[PDB]
Formats: structure tokens, C-alpha cells, sequence
């Protein structure tokens, strides 16, 4: 009815998107498709798309790890490894698809709503003689095999991380740590009291000391200058373009009211007299004792000298001398620093409140989105066909996928606001910010996409019963309420699981930017350099995206086994596209380890628990509570295994062992007899000037 | 009815017990009352008991801490602070006692069961909209003041502990740590691989090394000899007593069949030869290579040298090289050691199963106890008065306190079995064993004394309705079910809160032992030494006892405010008696810190949460859910405060700061310039031979 027509409007677009890829692949000026390599007719129709599809899989793991994205091989464990894990799912689907072929063929009255002879293999006939037995026993293997596979998965991951841990160069991460909340100096000393403590304790050849001053007094204008340079080019570019043909007019309005811009040298004076003077004073200020926030960097002899010390509490109150692992110099978010510790709590509570209100004002969009999808049952009693368009025509009824596509439009703008809020909260490193943001986003979409959707789809479905209806008064709502929502997700997957990924290969956003930059009247001036500034930073959006699909599948796998065939079809294409885009062109620069896989486990395990707890609440209303023993002992053994893993393998992942540290230190000291480590570590964390 | 007569049978015994104390205080031979001091007529009726009652309170805190029980002043922070914390409740009880005098004096039908005009100030009249307002508002101060007081309490405790932390002598606890799960030696090396690892790392002047072999191969015969010495004396008294007057006969059955013993020298030969060779062989065994258990002791320069190292994970797998803080040499439980790590899990699961079955077979005792308490409603329809005894006489009806007293008899023997099971589980130190045992005991009595009692008191009360009864079919059970149980606790407190404590001063158990030892025909041979072997080790029993009383009071404070007057009356005498027993004679030696107070907080906070969750479940079934907003926001703040405390003050209590360590190390090094620390640390942890 709806799924039979929703597959054409998606495949017909995916093919066109894939064809344009091969079309624009053999171009001349747009070399962004392979911008990373130079860092240092039926012939082309049916035999031209295989130029990179089978070649992408020909990269062994060693070659991937030993290439760009040193810490990205573990990221490729969501698609490449995803299929493997999902394999056990397709294998068991190969056996449960027969109950689907042996439960749908049982015809009955089928009075669900109104004589709908469709896919209804879920609740054909209640009180099944010998049919629900398999439906209950399958839950065992549904968990036992996936956990057994995840066990080996986490084992392989830990082994490869430990191996890679012994094949790393000399980075300042293990050397330099960040110590904050130094006691307030008695208005006389700035650093005489800091170093005085690091010498009484284990000296370990205390290296240079860097006192962090108030960031957001000079860093503000530093960023303004980094931006005024682009604006300088935007203002200097008009003086080398307009006058090329003839000086006639300028842009003018460009935002606020006003006729047009006056001159160029006059606009260049704004960043000169008013630009230099303002920057000259604050640059003298940071070389003066105007404001010195209690924050600094500490180092030791080698990695072991800092790993053994940066793990305990120095003082006797957990509010002073907070020692953390400083990230790489490229990941330091120098802007949102020098924040007092007292406010860190407030910014965690106030900003949270504003978030809790967003959920209350973001409920009507779902209703407005879930009100134009399934016409049948809405326009039957109160409303009717409106003029200028006939709804009886199939061309009007096949538009059920329109809201599914329009939903994405109302979802790509809020992540930016969420990121801005998380930045306003204030943290230490961006590696943790990029993870907490996604963590908050997922829990936001959890109580809204899954728990917030059904609650709104049942009320809007039952409150439309006026005359020609059924009982529906007290109890006759929870029976068939979830199966009715699967029709929406079927379309959601086709509009987001197929086009959402295809829309990223073409890069419709940055491509227009490149075309615009191509009209900058520049021959070779930094053309090879500014064209590789934007990257492919999509972790914040991609990480919560896969978990939703995993949750939906794990929940509907036992209810609707007809959805598991339509999920891997896309997972494969996403995996190969990401494999293609990782090695060829990604421009990723944020590696700080792989400390995000346990976060996935503990968040899919709770997802499985949620599914098992929701299963016992629907099929247990038929008759006797004969199914409760299994659905109550399974989640117990589920968390028991989780606890076991958290005790066995988790501590070895987020911590730093001291046995391999000395082992690696011995070799790194026996290879290079010269010290030569205080040179690049002194001027490692500083400002541009 | 029952509480009016239960107070006489308890007070009349407490006075008799207190009088016997003063009687036996001025004795000559029984000097056990003041055995710790020599370690180096209306005149005596109304003016003789005040000889030690007001004097015990005249000991300042400095004198208590600077006396026997260095880590016992914090244990008295239970009765002393208890009353202080109660003071707030008491202060509140004074204001709420008027609502009690203004809610009970309003007479109504009072058809609870059968025209029982008694203390029924709980649910006299329906809502009224003029009385429950105060009952709902009082819950605020019920928690806010106690939390505010506990805040200052935990603050004072932390400060005094940190102060005491800088006034301790040189103990081997901070110096010697226990490292277990050393990798299995390759059948060639015993200790050559230990020092090999500790010399590549931070040397820190690695002190002597002790390899722990299989404990339960020599420890067995060591204990058999320590016991055979007592048996040797028990066999020598046979020759020192019977031949004194005349040799006539000897012992007989003595547990097993047989006429009588044969001779003395023949019984003394058992210890030697067969018992001598056995010990001779295994003593040679421990000196030779037979079984080298992977466990040893590690030391460093000073306390700081070991505190900074014994806090992280050495290896990369959290199953090898487990480093723990070794207790004092007197607390080392050498018997239950050398246990493999693989079994530690099994012993934690199997022994647990056997425990979970005990709860299923320990349910009928409660039912038998609550079968003869309130004969009113039990002997009314099916049973009647039995011959040879008339129940209509008050002398027979006043026996309601008999089961309350008999319950204690069925409760003093199971703690020993629990202790034996906890020992069989296997741990490292006794300081943790003595705490986990009490921890298990409390959770055992929690689901049985409180949750297991009411469930069994309601069923047995509702299943006795045959003819002259009321509805009692579907809903008519939760109305008045908890108020009916208060009568049982009123008697429980008088039979255990008054006599249980008084029964400890006289020491009816060890006193008989002393009288028997007095007939050993010994003039001065170690009489001053063997008479001080038994101590006053009652922490395992006393710690769970107070929490039950606290829980009952905190739960009934809002329901039945008539119980709070009858709890402090005893807490005061318990406190003074414990002060007396701590100052004069306690003979305890298990001090290993004070890391047990947070365990109390986190276990009374959950108790308060349980009370607040049980209140919303009884009075919210009357009508509208107008009380749910308060009873749902209060426990949230309760958890908000608990987490805040856990974040703020808890880490500073269980851990060892590195700031004060160096401070104390500087002084301890500046006072004694000589090293002189390898002497007493070498032969610090060894066997008797």
C-alpha cells in the first residue's frame, strides 16, 4: 500500500545520485575527491562504477591502521564489524523467516481496523497452540549469540589497542598534563608557590612550567583576528575584482540597513587603527600580571613518570589540584578555558534546565509529521478531500513519504544549537566534548523518537473515533498499537537510510564553496592549501544515528521480522562508502585514543534490556503469565554478563598500565641515547604570537 | 492492654540487673571489671549507683582518643551523635506531640476491628482538609534537619580523622603492602622473578622480601599445636586435680562412647610421636620447595613511597599483580590465605546460593513468633481455651512478651554460622571480614524483620476471618495493617532494647569461665595473664542492631509518633554503658582505621528513601494523589544531596592524600636522623616458629 510505492521514489534517486558520482569523478578542476593524495555509451555506464567498489575492500587492516586516521580503524568497527555481528542476525533470520512464511499464511477474519489483508504475521490468532513456543524460545539465541560475538569483538579490540599502544611516537599527551584549581595565590605570588610543591615531591626532572592566564580576554581578539583575516580577504578581494573590469558599484546592504559600501581603504582602516590599538593593549596585558587564572601544565621524565603520578589526588579535598591528561596541541580548545570551578556546576544545571524545556516544546513537530503519513484513518470521518486536488487518485496517496523526508529538514539545524550549548557548558578538551554532545543527542532522541513517537501516534489514532468505529473505550488500545507504527519506520528508513548516506558523497555544501572560491581570480596563490581546509567531521551526527537503527532492529526483530532484510542493504553501502571516503579524502584531525567503545557497549546493553522489558509488557496480556519466567531471567543474566565484562576487560581499556609503559620506555631510551626532549616540549602549548 | 503490662516485666528485671552490678562491683577475686587498669542499709542503696554514672561523661574527647581504643572514639560517634541527631527529631517530636494530643482526643466510631478505644491517632477521621496538611508538611523538616546535622557530623568526623592521621606512630601498614596473583613461575623460579620486576621500576630502596607459601599445610598443624596446648593443659589438670585428694576415677563419655580414660602419660603421648613427627615433617616441608603460592609483601622507603605506588594497576590485565594494603600483624588472618583467585568467584556464588535458601527456610519462625502475641483475633472463632490453663485470667493474657523474649534465643546462634560462612568465602584481612559479615547480616534482617514480618502478619491476620467478621475480600487489607504491627515492636523494644543491653554488663558467659578457671589449683602461674584473653568483640552484632532501630523510628515517626519517646530512654543507657565498658575494660585490638562511617551514611540514606517510598504507598490510596508531589520531589533532593556528599567528602575519607604524607614524612625524618627502620620491618610478618 505505502511500502510498495516508497521503494521506487528512493531507488530512483539513489541511482541518479550514484550515476552523478561517476560522472563528476573524471573531472579536472574539482580535485577535492582526492585532495589528500597530492598532500605531498555503454562503456562507461555498466563497466565504470566498479572502479572503486571492489577495490575499497582490498585494504588489509594493517594498511588501514598504517595510513591516515591512525585511530579510525576502530571507528570502522560500526559498519565493517556491524555486518559481521548482524550476520548472526541474518543467519537466525534464515530460520525465523519460515515462521514468517508459516504465520502469515494463516488466514482469519483479520478485523484489525477494517479488512486490511496485509502483512500481519505478528498477531494473526491469539492463544497459539504451538506457534508462540518458537517465538519465546528464539529470544534465547537473540541474546546469547550477539553477546558471544560482542565478547570476541571487545577482545579483539582490546588486543589491537594494546598492540598499537606500543607503536606510537613521542607525543606530548603522555608527557604534559593539565593541573587546575591551584589554590588562590595570596595576591603576591604567581608561580613561586606552584613550582615550590613539585620540587619537594618526586622531582622526576620537572620540565618547563607554563602558567595559563585568562584565556577569554586575549583569545577573544585572537579569534577575531583569525576571522578578520578572512574578512580582510573578503574586503581586499573586492578591490582586486570589481576594478578588474571597471569600478561601477559594490554590494552595499550585506546585512543591516544601508545603501552601499563606501571605499576599500576606508574599510581597511577599521581593522587598522581600531584593530591594532585594541590588539596592542591586550597583548601587553598578557605580559603583565593583570589576571592569572590557577591553571598550568606539568611534565615528568617520560610517559611513565606522568602516568603513575597523574592518577591520584594530591590534596586532601577533591576540589583543588585537579590533574587531567592534556590532549594534543591541535585539540586544545583554548577559547573555552579559564572558567571558574564554581560555575562548572551552575553551567551543568542551568544549561540542563533550558534543555529539559526543549523537550516540552518539541512535541508538536512529531504530531504534525505523523498526521500526513497514513491518511487511512484520518480523512475518513471528520475531514474529506479538499478542492484543487483529488485524494482518491493514487498519485496523491503515494505521498506518504513526504513527511519522512521533511523530518530531516527539521533535524539538521538543532545539532548545531546543541553543540553551542555544550560549548557554553564549558569543558577542558574537545575530545570529550565531541562525545558528550553525541551522548546528549542520543538520549534526547531516545525519549522522543521511540518513546515520544508511539505515545503520540496512539492518542492521535484513538482520538479520531467518532461514529463508525469499534469499542476503543478502556482497554482496546494496547493490543495492536506498536505494529501500526512499523509502517512509519519502513518509510523512515528508505528516506534516511538510503538518501541520507547518498547525500554525503556529493558534498553539496562544500562543493558550492569550492566553486565560489574558484571565481576568486587567483592563479596559484595558496590554491593548493585553502582548498583543503574543510574536513569530514560527522562523528557527532553519525554516532547517534547507528544506535537508533540498532535499537529499532533489536526491538522489531522479535515483533516484525520483516524489517531486518531492509537494514543491512544500506549498512553495506554505508560501510563501503565510508571505507572509500576514509582513505581517499577525510581530513580528520582529533585522534586522542579509542576510549569510546565501552560507551557503546554499555549503551546498547541497556538498549537490549529496554527491548526485553517492553516485550514482556505486550504479549503478556493474552493469557496466563507463562512467558514471564523467561523474560525475567534473561535480563538478569544479561546484566550479570555485563557486570562481568565491566570487571574483567573494561579497566584495561580506559586506564594506562604501568607494565607496558616501562617496556616501551626502555626501548625508546635505548634507541635514542640523546635526551633531546625538552626542545619540542617547551614551545608545545602556546598562543600564535 | 499489652504495652501497659509489658513495661513492668522489663523494668523489674533491669533494676535487678543494675543492682547486682553494684553488688558484684565491690568484690575481691572477680577483678575482671577492671582488668585493664593493672595491665601495667540505705547508704549503699540510694547513694552507691552514682559512683560511675556521672563520671563516665567527664572524659573529654582528647582523653578518649589518647586512651585505649585509638580508633574507638569514632565508634562512640554512634551513640553520642545519635542522641545529638535525635535531638532534632526530639525537638520536632515536641511540636508534633501536640497534633498527637490533638488527633487522638477526637473521638469517633473507631470500628477498626472491634470497638478498640486505644491509641489510634493515625487514621481516626477521613481527610477533613484541616489536619493532613501538617502531616504532609512535617515530612520536609523530617529530612531537612537530619541531613543538615549529618552534614556537620561527617565534616567533624573527616576533620578529626585527618588530624589523627598526623599523630600516628610508625606502623607497618603504610610500609608493607600485599601483592597477590603473581604469574605462575615457569617451574624453575620462586623469587628470582619478583625482585627482577621491582628493580627495573622505581627502586625506592626495596626492603626485605617475603614469599608466602601454602598457608593451610603448616598453618594447620600450627593451629593444632596452639589448640593442643590448651588440651595439654586440660590433660595436665587431670593429674593436678584428682591425685591431689586421691586417685579414684577419671572422665567418661566426653562426647563419644567409652567407659573412661586410661592414664595421663598415655594421653600425653598422643601430642608427641604421632603429633610430633607430623609437625616435624611439615616444618621441614615449608623450608623446602613444595608449594610456592604466588603471594608476597612489598615495601618502599616510607609511607609516601608505598601510598603512591599501591594505587594503580601494574599489569595490563586486572587479574594479575593485585596490590592491597596489608593490615597490622595482629589482624592478619593467616589461616584463610593462599586461596586461588579462580575459586574466589565460586566461593562468592556458591556460598551465596546456600544463603538464599536460608531465607526460604527461615520464614516459619516468624509466623510461630507472631502466633501467641495478640491472642485477640486468633483464639476467638476456631480455637478456644485449652484445659489445665484458663486464658480469661489476666495473668495468662499478659504473656504477650514471651515470644518477644524467645525470639532472641533463636537469633544468637545464627551469627556464628554466618561468620563461619564468611570465613569459608575467603578474604584477605579480618578488618574487611568483620564489616562484610555485618553488612550481610543487616540486609538479611532487612527483608525479614521489616518486609518479611508485615507480609506474614497480614496474611495470618486476614486468613482468620470465618463468621463474625467484615468484608476483608479484595481491598480491605491495606487500610489498617501497619498500625496493627506497632504493638509487636512496642514489646520487641522492651524485651531487646532494655534487657539485651543490660545482659552484657554482667557478662554471664565469660564470668562462669572465670569462676571455673578459679578452681584450677593455681596460685600465681599466669593467673594475671590468662584472665585477660577474652575481650569484648561485639561489633558484628552491635552495628546491625542500631540500624534496625533507626529504620523503625524513621518509618514510624510520621505514622506512630508514640514510639520516639521509648527509644532515647534506652539509647542513653546504652551509650553510658558502652562508655563505661570502653573506658574501664574492653580489651579490643583490631584498629585498622575508621573506613566504616560512609558505609553507614549510604545505608541510612537508602533507609530514609525506603521510608519515603513506603509513605507514598499507604496514604495515597485514600483519595486524590495530592500528596505525591512532595513525596516524589523529596527523595530526588535526597539523592541529589547524597551524590553531592559522595563527590565532595567521600574520596577524602577512604583514600590517602599525597599532600599530608610528605608533610608527615618530613617531620618523621627530621626527628630521627637514623634510618633504623629495616630492623623491625624484616621480622614483622612471620609464623610463630
Amino acid at each position: 500500500t505505502v511500502s510498495d510505492i516508497g521503494l521506487s521514489a528512493a531507488i530512483n534517486v539513489s541511482m541518479a545520485v550514484a550515476f552523478l558520482l561517476v560522472f563528476a569523478f573524471l573531472r579536472l578542476q574539482p580535485i577535492n575527491d582526492r585532495v589528500y593524495f597530492p598532500k605531498w555509451l555503454n562503456m562507461r555506464s555498466y563497466l565504470k562504477f566498479l572502479s572503486w567498489m571492489p577495490a575499497a575492500l582490498k585494504m588489509p587492516e594493517d594498511e588501514l591502521i598504517n595510513h591516515a586516521g591512525l585511530d579510525s580503524a576502530v571507528y570502522l568497527r560500526i559498519y565493517l564489524t556491524g555486518i559481521k555481528i548482524f550476520v548472526p542476525i541474518s543467519i537466525l533470520a534464515s530460520l525465523v523467516l519460515f515462521p514468517v512464511n508459516w504465520t502469515n499464511d494463516t488466514l482469519d477474519s483479520m478485523k484489525v481496523v477494517h479488512s486490511k489483508i496485509d502483512k500481519l504475521s505478528i498477531s494473526n490468532i491469539p492463544y497459539g497452540s504451538n506457534r508462540f513456543v518458537t517465538h519465546l524460545v528464539m529470544a534465547y539465541a537473540v541474546t546469547f549469540w550477539t553477546c558471544y560475538v560482542l565478547f570476541r569483538e571487545y577482545e579483539i579490540i582490546t588486543t589491537m589497542r594494546l598492540r598499537f599502544l606500543a607503536s606510537e611516537k613521542r607525543r606530548p599527551d603522555q608527557f604534559t598534563v593539565l593541573v587546575r584549581n591551584i589554590p588562590p595565590d595570596p595576591d603576591e605570588s604567581i608561580s613561586e608557590l606552584v613550582e615550590h610543591f613539585f620540587l619537594v615531591n618526586h622531582p622526576d626532572h620537572y620540565l618547563r612550567h607554563q602558567v595559563v592566564y585568562n584565556a577569554n580576554k586575549l583569545a577573544d581578539l585572537v579569534e577575531k583576528k583569525k576571522k578578520l583575516q578572512n574578512w580582510l580577504d573578503y574586503y581586499q578581494l573586492k578591490y582586486e575584482r570589481n576594478p578588474s573590469k571597471r569600478p561601477t558599484t559594490k554590494t552595499g546592504f550585506l546585512g543591516c540597513f544601508g545603501s552601499e559600501v563606501d571605499a576599500i581603504e576606508y574599510y581597511k582602516a577599521e581593522i587598522e587603527k581600531i584593530g591594532k590599538e585594541e590588539a596592542d593593549e591586550r597583548q601587553k596585558i598578557m605580559k603583565d600580571p593583570q589576571s592569572a587564572v590557577p591553571a598550568a601544565f606539568v611534565s615528568f621524565r617520560s610517559r611513565w613518570g606522568a602516568a603513575v603520578c597523574a592518577q591520584t589526588q594530591q590534596t586532601s579535598n577533591p576540589t583543588v589540584w585537579i590533574t587531567e591528561w592534556a590532549p594534543e596541541p591541535r585539540d586544545v580548545y583554548w577559547n573555552n578555558l579559564s572558567i571558574p570551578f564554581v560555575s562548572l556546576t551552575v553551567r551543568r544545571l542551568i544549561v540542563a534546565v533550558a534543555f529539559f524545556f526543549l523537550n516540552f516544546f518539541y512535541v508538536i513537530p512529531i504530531a504534525f509529521v505523523q498526521s500526513l503519513a497514513s491518511l487511512e484513518g484520518i480523512e475518513k470521518a471528520l475531514p474529506f478531500l479538499k478542492p484543487l486536488i483529488k485524494i482518491d487518485v493514487i498519485k496523491s496517496f503515494i505521498q506518504g513519504f513526504l513527511p519522512g523526508i521533511a523530518l530531516k529538514v527539521f533535524l539538521i539545524l538543532l545539532p548545531t544549537i546543541l553543540m553551542f550549548m555544550s560549548k557554553f557548558e564549558g569543558l577542558i578538551s574537545q575530545s570529550s566534548l565531541e562525545r558528550r554532545s553525541a551522548s546528549k543527542y542520543y538520549i534526547f532522541l531516545f525519549f522522543n523518537v521511540f518513546l515520544g513517537s508511539i505515545v503520540t501516534g496512539s492518542a492521535l489514532d484513538q482520538l479520531k473515533a467518532y461514529i463508525h468505529q469499534s469499542a476503543n473505550e478502556i482497554p482496546r488500545t494496547i493490543g495492536v498499537a506498536i505494529p501500526m507504527r512499523a509502517t512509519f519506520f519502513i518509510t523512515y528508513v528508505m528516506v534516511d537510510g538510503w538518501t541520507g548516506v547518498a547525500g554525503e558523497i556529493l558534498r553539496l555544501r562544500a562543493l558550492i564553496i569550492f566553486h565560489l572560491k574558484n571565481f576568486f581570480l587567483v592563479k596559484t596563490e595558496k590554491d593548493r592549501e585553502e582548498a583543503m581546509d574543510p574536513g569530514s567531521i560527522c562523528f557527532d551526527w553519525c554516532e547517534p544515528r547507528i544506535q537508533l537503527y540498532f535499537l529499532l532492529g533489536l526491538v522489531y526483530a522479535v515483533v516484525t521480522p520483516l524489517l531486518l532484510p531492509f537494514i543491512l542493504v544500506f549498512f553495506g553501502l554505508a560501510y563501503v562508502v565510508y571505507r572509500h571516503q576514509i582513505i581517499n579524502v577525510y581530513n580528520q584531525q582529533y585522534e586522542s585514543g579509542a576510549q569510546f567503545w565501552p560507551s557503546v557497549h554499555g549503551r546498547i546493553i541497556i538498549a537490549l534490556i529496554v527491548s526485553q522489558l517492553l516485550l514482556i509488557g505486550l504479549l503478556s496480556t493474552k493469557g496466563f503469565e507463562e512467558t514471564t519466567p523467561v523474560l525475567v531471567v534473561l535480563p538478569v543474566l544479561t546484566f550479570w554478563f555485563y557486570k562481568y565484562c565491566k570487571n574483567r576487560f573494561e579497566p584495561a581499556f580506559v586506564r594506562n598500565p604501568l607494565q607496558e609503559a616501562m617496556r616501551k620506555d626502555t626501548l625508546e631510551r635505548a634507541r635514542e641515547p640523546t635526551f633531546d626532549l625538552k626542545a619540542y616540549l617547551a614551545n608545545a602549548y602556546l598562543h600564535p604570537v
